[PDB]
């Protein structure tokens, strides 16, 4: 798989649409999404499309102070991309996933989708999710057993405020459970 699958690719029967954070290079960033969706294909081999939302999220450091906790564009083209899915791919099993900033942009695009949308979203993954406080654990208007928010003990910025810490950088660690956990919602 590779970063921009889902406009430039074929239908897969899983799609992972990610959000990076810390402001990380590319349309998947560096460290979680690649990883995230590396081992997904290891689980479905062949059968994994990835998605990076970008290049109009530019996961500047100063979009965390805005209202949303990050740009209206970003939000837009994620919404974009989760709807794009729907149309291009009908029978794809979506997996959304956001790192830091990235999880904002999920908590900002998931909640307005349509129905018909979300019952294609078998499930995100939101580490290090700078709007856990925020939103009461939750992605607003979405079930929360399909919500994964994985927090790190130590990590700060789950708890309201941009408190930076190393246990923000660690979620490598987390992939493996977040994975386990997807394979519970996908076939």
């Amino acid at each position: 798989p590779g970063d921009n699958d889902l406009r430039d690719g074929p239908c897969k029967d899983i799609t992972f649409i990610f959000a990076r954070g810390s402001t990380e290079p590319g349309l998947m960033g560096i460290t979680v999404g690649p990883d995230t969706c590396d081992e997904l294909n290891r689980e479905f081999r062949g059968r994994v499309a990835c998605q990076g939302v970008g290049p109009r999220y530019e996961a500047s450091l100063a979009g965390n102070f805005l209202p949303r906790g990050t740009t209206q564009a970003a939000i837009d083209e994620a919404a974009e991309l989760f709807n794009l899915a729907h149309t291009k791919c009908p029978n794809t099993q979506i997996v959304g996933g956001g790192y830091s900033q990235g999880a904002a942009v999920m908590h900002g695009a998931i909640p307005g989708l349509s129905n018909a949308v979300k019952d294609q979203i078998k499930g995100v993954v939101l580490y290090g999710d700078t709007r856990n406080e925020q939103d009461g654990g939750r992605i607003p208007n979405f079930p929360t057993d399909k919500t994964n928010i994985i927090c790190n003990p130590g990590d700060l910025v789950c708890d309201g405020t941009l408190i930076l810490t190393a246990a923000h950088f660690t979620y490598g660690t987390r992939v493996r459970g977040a994975v386990d956990w997807l394979e519970d919602r996908l076939s």
